[PDB]
């Protein structure tokens, strides 16, 4: 599992769930490829987006429908989505957490790299 | 001012100065249309990006060279840029700060909307 995303709730103190994920791979004419996709399980995780024979040197983009979730809870977002843009592998492969925490008006990211 | 961008290092304890930013506005045809761009102050604030007569409704994403500013500093970024996606005036015209904390694997932004 060389990337695993995860995402909680700022405003329940739980794991965000059933929340869509989807990766994308910069192309080479910089146009984004769809490259995966999931929802988080019920304790806020996704897993198994790729093999490491898959996930190659590129830009990876990870975009959290945040939006949705929100919308599903009644609450009103500000965000259309979160998006963590990143590098990945240049250096060889690494395993790579992208975890975010979700509010309405406001979102953090981190990548634990491993 | 209906559009201000304020960005802070997280590690330095300071504004981040002469951070890149670049707006764009979801164009009829789905693409992303240049809309404004500038560099933050010495206050790592960015004003005078639009004016509200050119500040319509739409889909706005906020760029921020996350990557550049902490290359600078000579330390290596994980992601390419924070991106900040949102609707604006949806609901009529209103004033955007959107608050960026920097650090070098993480980062969160909040939209303060009045």
């Amino acid at each position: 599992c060389p990337l695993m995303v995860k995402v909680l709730d700022a405003v329940r103190g739980s794991p965000a769930i059933n929340v869509a994920v989807h990766v994308f791979r910069k192309a080479a004419d910089d146009t984004w490829e769809p490259f995966a996709s999931g929802k988080t399980s019920e304790s806020g995780e996704l897993h198994g987006l790729t093999t490491e024979e898959e996930f190659v040197e590129g830009i990876y983009k990870v975009e959290i429908d945040t939006k949705s979730y929100w919308k599903a809870l009644g609450i009103s977002p500000f965000h259309e989505h979160a998006e963590v843009v990143f590098t990945a592998n240049d250096s060889g492969p690494r395993r790579y957490t992208i975890a975010a925490l979700l509010s309405p008006y406001s979102y953090s990211t981190t990548a634990v790299v491993t």
